[PDB]
């Protein structure tokens, strides 16, 4: 009975394991457009993904994570409110079993179809592992999705999902370009959060690009084909593996745009 997203194991059950889960900085929050406040300090963001190294893509019973090589400085997100560098290790969704939802943190509580998280770590803490138990140790960025045109750079994602079907499975997945997920616009809000699933701790600084990218319907209904369980187990779709939105308590949301 270990946790997911179903009526019996999902969010709202979480805290029993993980008691950090109605803490003070708990993510994803709703982004209250009208009380965030521009930051003229803010910084651009600086995504260097010239170098990256993807290698993998695994079903872990949760999401899908393509992993790429951390044991170098090849792709790294800096500025922005960032101090030092920090380094990609692995992007992942959330989504929906319908296009009304599926993202974790919500616009004036506007629900996305899906989320796109890339996952990046301090290299100041030399690794993961240790990076997550620090106040500043990931930064993760969040991209919407919205359903409309294709994105050509989530094809190669999308057509290797058939390999993974299920939990544990995993494939060679080199040579992808993150930068193809990207929208025009890296204008972002950022506020000090935590992991969104479990073990849920307060390690991230979210910085959530305001501009949505387009994936098309056919894109998105082949994440939905993913399973949750595993090989010849009971099939679970794996839709609605977002967690909703968390209280704000005493954090600020800061945009970095007018
Ligand atoms: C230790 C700790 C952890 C992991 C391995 C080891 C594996 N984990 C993640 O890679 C992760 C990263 C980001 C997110 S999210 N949804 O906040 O972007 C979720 C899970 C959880 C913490
Ligand atoms: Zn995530």
């Amino acid at each position: 009975h270990h946790w997911g997203y179903g009526k019996h194991n999902g969010p709202e059950h979480w805290h029993k394991d993980f008691p950090i889960a109605k803490g003070e900085r708990q993510s994803p929050v709703d982004i209250d457009t009208h009380t965030a406040k521009y930051d003229p300090s803010l910084k651009p963001l600086s995504v260097s993904y010239d170098q990256a190294t993807s290698l993998r893509i695994l079903n872990n019973g949760h999401a899908f994570n393509v992993e790429f090589d951390d044991s170098q400085d090849k792709a790294v997100l800096k500025g922005g409110p960032l101090d030092g560098t920090y380094r990609l290790i692995q992007f992942h969704f959330h989504w929906g079993s319908l296009d009304g939802q599926g993202s974790e943190h919500t616009v004036d509580k506007k629900k996305y179809a899906a989320e796109l998280h890339l996952v990046h770590w301090n290299t100041k803490y030399g690794d993961f592992g240790k990076a997550v138990q620090q106040p500043d140790g990931l930064a993760v960025l969040g991209i919407f999705l919205k359903v409309g045109s294709a994105k050509p750079g989530l094809q190669k994602v999308v057509d290797v999902l058939d390999s993974i079907k299920t939990k544990g499975k995993s494939a060679d997945f080199t040579n992808f370009d993150p930068r193809g997920l990207l929208p025009e616009s890296l204008d972002y809000w950022t506020y000090p959060g935590s992991l969104t699933t479990p073990p849920l701790l307060e390690c991230v600084t979210w910085i959530v690009l305001k501009e949505p990218i387009s994936v098309s319907s056919e894109q998105v209904l082949k994440f939905r084909k993913l399973n949750f369980n595993g090989e010849g187990e009971p099939e679970e779709l794996m839709v609605d593996n977002w967690r909703p939105a968390q209280p704000l308590k005493n954090r600020q949301i800061k945009a970095s745009f007018k």
